[PDB]
């Protein structure tokens, strides 16, 4: 009995249940939550069939800890194991699937504004100079600034990767106008004039306002005051009407049109320009961690040594380990590449914190944990920790947003 060593003077078996309590109950809250308000846009504009096997791994997760402390069984043992083992398998390989879906449709995105721009402001696929003389690639990428033709060729081949010789692609042409644009964005925010008009638009008039940031520079766009405020303020065709009396409209009358008309309906018509595939690939890759743990049964079957111990090995506990490493990996890597993307409340914000702790968390357990006389103790606090992190900066926020903030 847990309250038995509390009385004996070992207050750490009484601590980690008590933990493990309030963390399944917080879950039970949180998933409760999700069920009622399963209609409400928070939860509906999200992959919702993902967020379940999210709390699963949580909840399994509070479990555990009450399979290290327990009374000697030999399943309690096989419990462990497969415990610490799936229960991030479940929540990482189904969060990842997430983050990579939000990377695919974001690089679908700059896809799209990099036909944009092919069709209004062209493309070379070998080095050229720009009106000041400076070696410049692509959709008027610059390279470098030094005279030297091999200065540039040399810039070049460090970023595609391989020798080019002064000629690259299409698609390695959008590799590097992929930058320009993120450099684009940047100004604009840093633009006093340009960050109200920004924040407001949807997806494609975005695109349609660095377009003119890229023919025109920041201080051009920042003239078109009046225009600007049409936009902010979701007046379309006030705003088209008003721009097709600027100078840039009849000095460059073909492209302006193309770039008013995207303003105008929000759409790409003045340019030529799954939710069970993602069930599927979370199950594989909870499939594969569970592989690993039932031949680590065969390899090293479990057996007993309030405090259960186990003869886990080294190799039982590394090996799920170091794949549920690549699964936070691959989720802090597609999260960081999405971490400004602001569908469902800034969304994506709150996900790419939780991978920041997580990595921090997981790496830091390795020589805590290896080095430890208190195993089963540490390994107790460090799993309700890591459970209590992806549920209180990924849920919690929502649950907040969906219970106060009803007219939001
Ligand atoms: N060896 C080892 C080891 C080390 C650490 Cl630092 C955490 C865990 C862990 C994490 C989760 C878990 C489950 C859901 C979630 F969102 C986060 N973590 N469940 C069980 N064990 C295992
Ligand atoms: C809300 C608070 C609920 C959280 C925990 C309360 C239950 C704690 C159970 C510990 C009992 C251990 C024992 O019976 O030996
Ligand atoms: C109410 C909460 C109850 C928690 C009860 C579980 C505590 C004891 C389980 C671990 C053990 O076997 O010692
Ligand atoms: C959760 C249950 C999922 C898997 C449990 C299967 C474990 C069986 C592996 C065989 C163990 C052994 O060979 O000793
Ligand atoms: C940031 C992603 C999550 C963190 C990566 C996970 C770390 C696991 C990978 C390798 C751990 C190194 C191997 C274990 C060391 C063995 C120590 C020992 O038994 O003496």
């Amino acid at each position: 009995s847990p309250v038995q060593y509390l009385r004996w003077g070992d207050p750490a078996p009484i601590a980690a249940v008590v933990f493990a309590c309030l963390g399944l109950l917080a879950t039970l809250f949180v998933t409760v939550v999700f069920i009622i308000y399963r209609d409400t846009p928070v939860v509906k504009s999200s992959s919702r069939e993902l967020c379940y096997i999210i709390l699963a791994g949580i909840c399994l997760g509070y479990l555990c800890t009450f399979c290290l402390i327990a009374k000697p069984k030999q399943i309690y043992c096989y419990l462990q194991r497969i415990g610490i083992g799936l229960s991030p398998a479940m929540s990482y390989s189904a969060l990842v699937t997430k983050t990579y879906r939000a990377a695919r449709i974001l690089a679908m995105s700059k896809k799209n504004i990099f036909e944009m721009l092919r069709i209004d402001e062209g493309l070379r696929l070998k080095i050229y100079k720009d009106t000041e003389g400076y070696y410049t690639i692509g959709i008027g990428h610059l390279l470098t600034k030094s005279p030297s033709l091999n200065a540039a060729k040399s810039e070049l081949d460090k970023a595609i990767g391989r020798n080019t010789n002064g000629v690259i692609t299409k698609d390695e042409a959008e590799k590097l106008f992929n930058q320009d644009v993120d450099a684009a964005v940047r100004g604009i925010l840093r633009n006093a004039k340009l960050k109200p008009v920004y924040d407001s638009l949807d997806a494609v008039r975005r695109a349609a306002l660095i377009n003119m940031v890229f023919q025109m520079g920041e201080t051009g766009v920042a003239g078109f005051t009046n225009s600007l405020r049409m936009l902010q303020q979701k007046r379309w065709d006030e705003a088209a009407v008003n721009l097709a009396k600027s100078r840039w409209y009849n000095q460059t009358p073909n492209r302006a049109k193309r770039v008013i008309t995207t303003f105008r309906t929000g759409t790409w018509d003045a340019y030529k320009i799954s939710a069970c595939a993602q069930l599927v690939i979370a199950f594989i890759l909870i499939c594969i961690q569970l592989g690993i743990i039932v031949a680590l049964f065969i390899m090293e079957p479990p057996d007993i040594m309030v405090y259960l111990i186990c003869n886990t090995t080294n190799l039982g506990v590394v090996a799920p380990l170091g794949y549920n490493g690549l699964l936070i990996l691959a989720c802090t890597f597609y999260a960081f590449k999405t971490r400004n993307v602001p569908a469902n409340f800034n969304e994506a914000k709150y996900i790419a914190f939780t991978m920041y702790t997580t990595c921090i968390i997981w790496l830091a357990f390795v020589p805590i944990y290896f080095g430890s006389n208190y195993k089963i103790i540490t390994m107790c606090f460090s799993v309700s920790l890591s459970a209590t992190v992806a549920l209180g900066c990924m849920f919690v926020p929502k649950v907040y947003i969906i219970l106060a903030k009803p007219e939001r």
